[PDB]
């Protein structure tokens, strides 16, 4: 008896640790160790979905004496509206309720167009440079600050500003980078704010002010600009390279992405069901119990800890065959839980999967040799942020 502990030591860059695999492997559920709290921790497809889509299993915390938790995480949960378990309920559906209706099919169809002729011009500025070229910093940063900048209103050049607000912010091992940055969030937004009130446009907050009918408060306004600000580009850069890496490591599925740019829909279903990297702990959804549930035979009581292992449960060969393995030919692949699922499904899905598909309809046809400059053991996973992803990506093509 050896009690494992999170997070698990992973030998590659990408993919699943070995250890959570081999908890896959003996059962749905097992009690495993953390940094902080003991945990019961879920690797199967099946049990996994079912969790999510349980409502006695939510973000918020119901215990009386709560554990410590990082600046960093403790921001996360209040931009979820998670930091009180006993307004969470009706705090979080309002969130949901404001939000979702930002995102419809007439935005969603203008901000089509403009990321497909703006991944254009990236890939023509990248073509046209001598390389090693810095794909992270050329690429895959700038598509999706520019989508943030589209949503918000504001200069394009404004994402020179707050792009590394999401990273500091999610700062796990600094508790005073993450507050301090935060802190420049909330300042900007506010004045965001303030200057959309009189100089309103076709964006987000825009909207928000106008709904029914000015009712809500400057800072209840701020406080979803800040959930889109810092959910909204980061993730999206990290799939962004982790499709790029994979690509590269599936030579035959890239040339027929190349030869067929109609498979990309397809390809990104795959990269955001494999893209996990390093020791993959953004790939765990954390859950708090607030009823009894049972799991197999396994009982999670209320208040334990439940970590949901959505990259595990992607790569489970009982819900995709092979599951390790990158096939863009699947049919009728199982849906991924990449955006998670159920109550707090990623209010985003749609226009990264645009963001994503926009991107590698048009990537390897533009540079058909692009390659790694550098080794792939040389590329780092940075796991003290909570969004994980790589610092750089060096290329030649
Ligand atoms: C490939 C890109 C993305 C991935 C993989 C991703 C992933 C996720 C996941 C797994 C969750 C659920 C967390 C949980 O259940 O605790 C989530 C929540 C969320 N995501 Fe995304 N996301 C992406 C892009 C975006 C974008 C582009 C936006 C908006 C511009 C966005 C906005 C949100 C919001 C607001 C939530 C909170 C939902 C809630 O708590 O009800 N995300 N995201």
């Amino acid at each position: 008896t050896d009690l494992p502990r999170l997070p698990f030591d992973n030998p590659d860059i990408m993919g699943i640790a070995p250890q959570m695999l081999a908890l896959q492997k003996e059962g749905p559920i097992a009690r495993v160790g953390t940094a902080g709290e003991d945990a019961w921790l879920v690797t199967r497809y099946d049990e996994v979905r079912t969790l999510l889509a349980d409502r006695r299993l939510r973000l918020s915390n119901p215990n009386p004496q709560p554990s410590a938790k990082s600046a960093a995480r403790a921001f996360m949960v209040a931009l979820m509206a998670g930091d009180d378990h006993e307004t969470e309920p009706a705090r979080h559906a309002q969130m949901r309720s404001l939000l979702i209706p930002r995102f419809s099919t007439r935005r969603l169809r203008l901000m089509k167009t403009r990321i497909e002729h703006h991944v254009d011009e990236l890939l023509d500025q990248l073509a046209a440079s001598a390389p090693p070229v810095d794909l992270h910093r050329v690429l895959s940063f700038r598509l999706p600050t520019m989508v943030v900048c589209d949503l918000l209103g504001v200069p394009l050049a404004d994402r020179e500003r707050f792009g590394q607000w999401a990273r500091g912010t999610f700062d796990q091992s600094d508790n005073e980078h993450s507050a301090n940055t935060f802190q420049q969030v909330v300042d900007y937004m506010l004045e965001l704010v303030a200057r959309k009130r009189v100089e309103p446009g076709d964006d987000i907050l825009s909207e928000l002010i106008a709904e029914k009918d000015g009712a809500l408060s400057d800072a209840d306004i701020a406080h979803l600009g800040n959930a889109v600000l810092l959910f909204g580009y980061e993730t999206t850069i990290v799939r962004i390279d982790l499709g790029t890496l994979l690509l590269l490591r599936n030579p035959v599925q890239r040339a027929q992405l190349a030869e067929d740019p109609g498979l990309a829909p397809a390809a990104v279903e795959e990269i955001l069901r494999l893209g996990v990297g390093g020791k993959g702990s953004n790939a765990l959804i954390p859950r708090y119990a607030h009823g009894d549930i049972t799991v197999g035979e396994t009982v999670i009581r209320t208040g334990d800890a439940v970590m949901l292992a959505i990259g595990a449960a992607n790569y489970d060969d009982r819900a995709f065959p092979d599951g390790g393995l990158f096939d863009l030919t699947r049919v009728r692949p199982r849906s991924h839980l990449a955006f998670g699922h159920g109550a707090r499904h990623c209010i985003g899905r749609t226009l990264a999967r645009i963001e994503l598909t926009a991107v590698f309809e048009r990537l390897f046809r533009r540079l058909p040799d692009l390659r790694l400059a550098v080794p792939e053991e040389s590329l780092r996973w940075q796991e003290h942020r909570i969004t994980g992803g790589f610092d750089e990506i060096p290329v030649t093509f």
